[PDB]
């Protein structure tokens, strides 16, 4: 079965969340990262840059949160998927993985770019229920991910956004967000 | 041919290294962001978030830099490839746009950060010319063109990290570089 490498209210989370969203086994590895376990040989050859999470799924291994969750994507698809599709949803994987948390996260920047941000996020989301429609997808466990985070690490709200905190609120009240970060 | 929006000093000239190098044309368009062109609404209906750079392959639009990256190296692919094998793509392309650019640009998280990913990447790169191997990939446009900014913009060095420098120097001096990022 699938292996997550996480350590406690790490990205590892996110991983456990979309497992929990299709309903797929795994056995979860702690990694001591207060004691330097990721920086030792062992994790190293998992993840050369001793960051978690990381997956294995027998002989092949795999880093970055982002890719971890295409991963999962992938293999769960039912209906082949052509260059087009699967780019739409990279998109969105790359934004949670970049330019969103780094507008929201980075201090130096996110007077700036936070309003912007959830100003474009509101327009989207107050016209569908989630980020690709009405169906709910990976691409809102990455996006929603990142937003869940703000209330938890910022102490901030989406007051002045209605449809981005009725998302999150909807996001947050899922069973399987409950067994995961929410947990 | 692709249509690729970008601006001057900015990651559009990463995509269009990349298209460079499949020696693929396209028609490049400027968007003046110093007056507020991505702010408007031609702008904003192909990145609703109104960053460069995007791409329009016909009907199809696309933003986030990475994504773009993926896009185009999965167009340009002759053998199909599985889900471990664009896994493996998107890993790197994720810590490209996250994981490194942050670690090295972040001036907060540079002291511990920079070494670490440095170390790391010239352990890879002491073994092999490229980071997939013996052959030049989209993987060396995205960490090569973050390294590569390195000098430019924090005024550091590789002088301790030889494979990294030599490695850098050697993407400086290709051909579709020139014609790119180094134009
Ligand atoms: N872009 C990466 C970031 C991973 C990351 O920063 N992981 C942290 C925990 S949340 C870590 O392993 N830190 C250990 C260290 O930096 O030494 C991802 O999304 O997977
Ligand atoms: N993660 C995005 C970042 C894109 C980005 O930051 N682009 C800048 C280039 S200057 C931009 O368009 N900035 C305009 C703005 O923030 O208003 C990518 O890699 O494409």
């Amino acid at each position: 079965m699938i292996k997550l490498y996480g350590a406690p209210q790490s990205r590892a989370s996110i991983i456990q969340w979309y497992l929990e969203e299709l309903s797929l086994p795994y056995e979860f590895v702690n990694v001591n990262l207060k004691e330097g376990e990721h920086r030792q040989a062992p994790y190293l050859a998992i993840n050369p840059f001793g960051k978690v999470p990381a997956i294995a799924d027998g002989n092949f291994h795999l880093w970055e949160s982002g890719a971890i969750l295409l991963y999962l994507a992938e293999k769960a698809s039912t209906i082949p998927a052509d260059a087009q599709a699967r780019a739409l949803v990279n998109q969105w994987i790359l934004f949670a993985n970049s330019t969103l948390a780094n507008g929201l996260f980075i201090e130096a920047v996110r007077e700036k770019e936070m309003p912007r941000l959830l100003q474009s996020l509101e327009k989207i989301l107050g016209r569908s229920p989630f980020i690709l429609g009405e169906k709910f997808s990976v691409v809102d466990v990455a996006v929603g991910s990142i937003l869940a985070y703000v209330p938890i690490m910022l102490k901030l709200n989406f007051d002045d956004y209605p449809a981005v905190a009725a998302y999150v609120q909807g996001l947050v009240q899922r069973p399987a967000f409950q067994a995961s970060i929410g947990a």
